[PDB]
């Protein structure tokens, strides 16, 4: 079964903004969890046709991945750091809503999340 277009990383007509907090989002949160053994499944959108997850676009009907995440962190996409963290828990929603608890991935996804919530809790008052 075959991918959709993967999610926009620009949008011209969508307001945003530049916070110390979407800053630390990208040069923290992203860059940590981006460098982990776990994170290679996560870089970019699923590709349901080479990974032969024919039912994906079936069940998954939002979509999302670091690799968007990165992208829409460096074009300056977010009008405030909720909007990426939004992203970023959609994308382990979605792990957890597809796979089986215990799955590899789901213990991938866990893992990036544990990670996740750690750095979240540094996140600097805005200013
Ligand atoms: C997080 C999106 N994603 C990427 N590859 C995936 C998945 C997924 O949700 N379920 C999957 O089954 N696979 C394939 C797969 C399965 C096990 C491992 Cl260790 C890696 C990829």
């Amino acid at each position: 079964s075959m991918n959709p277009p993967p999610p926009e990383t620009s949008n011209p007509n969508k307001p945003k903004r530049q916070t110390n907090q979407l800053q630390y989002l990208l040069r923290v949160v992203l860059k940590t969890l981006w460098k982990h053994q776990f994170a290679w499944p996560f870089q970019q959108p699923v590709d349901a046709v080479k990974l032969n997850l024919p039912d994906y676009y079936k069940i998954i009907k939002t979509p999302m991945d670091m690799g968007t995440i990165k992208k829409r962190l460096e074009n300056n996409y977010y009008w405030n750091a909720q909007e990426c963290i939004q992203d970023f828990n959609t994308m382990f929603t979605n792990c957890y809503i597809y796979n089986k608890p215990g799955d590899d991935i789901v213990l991938m996804a866990e893992a990036l999340e544990k990670l996740f919530l750690q750095k979240i809790n540094e996140l600097p008052t805005e200013e």
